[PDB]
């Protein structure tokens, strides 16, 4: 639950066993990057240490796409999350 942020940058972590194995490979980006398509078309990508970043066209095309929030792909449990603001908005 949050309104407002002018960007579109959604984190995005993978389920796995091994710590050498939640890096993201070819397979589930390329793959993702069709899941996020149908709603918002991907732009760029940034990959985070742990986590890994998406950015979209717009940020209300991020608000639809955390319809795949906790979505299996390639035997893979996926858990989309919104960039919360560390700081207040108002200033």
């Amino acid at each position: 639950g949050s309104s407002g942020s002018s960007g579109g940058t959604v984190l995005v972590s993978i389920k796995s066993s091994l710590p050498e194995n939640n890096f993201f490979d070819d397979a589930l980006i390329d793959e993702l990057l069709q899941q996020f398509a149908s709603f918002g078309e991907v732009i760029l990508i940034r990959f985070v240490e742990d986590k890994m970043w998406v950015t979209f066209l717009e940020g209300s095309s991020a608000l639809n796409v955390l319809s795949l929030n906790g979505k299996e792909l390639l035997n893979r449990t996926i858990t989309i999350a919104l960039k919360s603001p560390s700081g207040p908005s108002s200033g």
